[PDB]
């Protein structure tokens, strides 16, 4: 994906126009750049199989890969290498950075990509072949499950609808909280950016069922959690 990044293509222009002069005779510059561009353009190419993980990463991972690449490219131009030794180390550096990119992509795939265990998460990916940015949808069943909540009369009732991946999901709008009556109809009792609902001084009338619905701009609901609330007598 690093060919997609302006910093990389700016750096490669400077590499060719300014720094190669210091390391190589002019009449090998253009073919050396063909080697460099070829290597760089292959980052994240998939060859079917089990390396589809290579094909897209999020913007943070691209950024890490870009800066890793820039550091190693500068190391090369700052070096005292010339001639064949320079070319050899340049190619090895590009192969090494490709491995680093692959390790970053594998880490992204394992820990960061679609970490939700329920609900629908949206993530922003850069696709490495043609540099397209796209919203990726991680779709699982919307209902995340049911909380059993007990609260003593006259204490505060708090319903929490925050999941760990909500902060990273894209396009979220509001959390709606509903009271779900015994005839199964429901009443909207809060709606806004707050991932929780507070009801002060609960009484027996607050006992029953509630539901949170987290919505998105255009990808449908992202989370539902249900709450079964018992109001206990005072201690
Ligand atoms: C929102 C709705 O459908 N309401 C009706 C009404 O009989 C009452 O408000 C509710 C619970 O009291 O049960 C049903
Ligand atoms: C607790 C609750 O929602 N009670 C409702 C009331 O608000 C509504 O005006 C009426 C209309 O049928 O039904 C009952
Ligand atoms: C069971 C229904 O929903 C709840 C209450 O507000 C009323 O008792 C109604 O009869
Ligand atoms: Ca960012
Ligand atoms: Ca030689
Ligand atoms: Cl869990």
């Amino acid at each position: 994906c690093i060919k997609c990044d302006q910093f990389v293509t700016d750096a490669l222009k400077t590499f060719e126009n300014t720094y190669l002069n210091d390391h190589l005779p002019h009449d090998i510059h253009k073919n050396v750049m063909r080697m460099v561009n070829h290597e760089v353009s292959s980052f994240g190419v998939v060859t079917s199989a089990e390396d589809s993980y290579l094909g897209a990463v999020d913007e943070n991972t691209l950024e890490q890969a870009t800066w890793s690449f820039l550091k190693d490219l500068k190391r090369i131009t700052d070096s005292d290498l010339k001639g064949e030794l320079f070319i050899k180390e340049l190619l090895w550096m590009l192969r090494h950075q490709k491995d680093i990119f692959n390790n970053l992509a594998r880490q992204f795939q394992k820990e960061v990509l679609c970490p939700n265990k329920c609900g629908v998460m949206s993530q922003t990916l850069i696709w490495c072949l043609k540099c397209e940015k796209q919203l990726h949808i991680c779709r699982k069943s919307l209902d995340c499950g049911e909380r059993h909540i007990e609260v003593h009369r006259s204490e505060d009732l708090v319903l929490d609808c925050l999941l760990s991946w909500h902060r990273a999901s894209k396009g979220l709008t509001d959390y709606s909280f509903y009271r779900v009556w015994e005839n199964s109809s429901e009443t909207l009792i809060a709606k806004g950016k707050e991932p929780y609902l507070t009801k002060s001084m609960v009484g027996p009338e607050d006992a029953g069922n509630y539901r949170c619905v987290l919505d998105t701009i255009n990808q449908g609901h992202a989370t539902v959690i249900r709450y079964d609330v018992t109001v206990l007598p005072p201690k």
